[PDB]
């Protein structure tokens, strides 16, 4: 079997993407933010704090003839971005692009903190790394790429985010006219649960390639690019005008500056993420001081390739025995 389904930025900035899910029977659409640096399937739902939901669609499980209590099972999951959310689980058959899974866990939830409430675009999550990060007690469920695989015409699902625009989530089958030249695949280590692979290096704009190993994760559920202070600090300083922040929380530069383009290492290959992709507009409305879209990564523990890195390329989650990750410019 296979699976497609468009994703679509949730604003102007390309903040997050939403994908359709259909969930229970009979369906119930849900937009969810479909995560590869987490592993709970989790829904705003019926169960959901009154004062916690604010616009979001609800799945209702009462509602759904193929809905089944996990009895005894609860969630509870904290984020990098400090947001969380928690609740009971139930399984049922979930749906996406036209691949269906039966007896998926679909965790509703209970309490949500106010960044979910405050995003009426997110219905809930869908994470896509490995099941190992799961959080649902006692017993661990597995996301719905780990259900479908076996399944699936070959073990893979892809990433194609748009710059602006809407792209593609594709599972298991690799669209060759999505992309230029070819696919370079690289290890991924599994050891913390992520999609865990080390880019080659990295270039600012126009200047030379630094060789240098920057490992870190591939993240469609984090807006933006982390990495190490240094390698941060070395493109900003190719922008007149820009600093770094405390009071804003990161790199800010005046509009009126262009941004040069940052590419990445994959094995040989190479990634070049664009100058637009960097900006991340004004810090408040009517500020002259736009939001940079690479920031530093010290203090969250891991480099993080989040959208702004992942939109320049088609990625290839490859859920083989031995997982890998495959980049191609498009």
């Amino acid at each position: 079997s296979t699976g497609s389904a468009t994703t679509t930025p949730i604003d102007s900035l390309d903040d997050a993407y939403i994908t359709p899910v259909q969930i229970g029977t009979p369906a119930q659409t849900l937009n969810l933010d479909f995560d590869t640096g987490s592993s709970d399937l989790w829904v705003f739902s019926s169960e959901t704090t009154a004062s916690e939901v604010d616009g979001q669609t609800i799945y209702t499980p009462s509602k759904s003839t193929t809905a089944k209590l996990l009895s005894g099972a609860t969630w509870s999951i904290s984020y990098g971005d400090g947001s969380s959310s928690s609740g009971d689980v139930y399984t049922d058959t979930v749906s996406v692009g036209g691949l269906t899974v039966t007896g998926q866990a679909v965790e509703s939830a209970k309490k949500v903190s106010s960044s979910f409430t405050e995003d009426s675009t997110i219905d809930g999550l869908l994470g896509l790394a490995f099941s190992t990060l799961n959080t649902v007690s006692p017993t661990q469920q597995k996301t719905f790429f780990d259900n479908a695989k076996a399944s699936l015409d070959s073990p893979v699902f892809t990433a194609d985010l748009g710059y602006h625009a809407p792209g593609t989530y594709n599972f298991g089958f690799i669209d060759t006219t999505a992309y230029t030249g070819s696919i370079t695949y690289t290890a991924v280590s599994t050891k913390q649960g992520f999609w865990e692979w080390t880019s080659t290096g990295y270039a600012v704009g126009s200047g030379t390639f630094k060789s240098t190993s920057i490992d870190g994760i591939a993240d469609t559920g984090t807006t933006l690019l982390y990495l190490p202070a240094t390698v941060v600090s070395a493109y900003w300083a190719q922008v007149s005008g820009a600093k770094s922040s405390s009071s804003v929380g990161g790199y800010v530069f005046p509009c009126s500056a262009t941004l040069p383009s940052f590419t990445f290492g994959v094995g040989s290959a190479r990634i070049v993420i664009p100058g637009d992709y960097i900006d991340f507009g004004p810090i408040s409305t009517g500020s002259s001081s736009c939001f940079g879209g690479i920031q530093s990564s010290a203090g969250i523990g891991i480099n993080i390739f989040g959208d702004v890195a992942l939109k320049a390329a088609f990625v290839v989650f490859n859920g083989a025995t031995t997982p890998t990750l495959g980049f191609a410019s498009k």
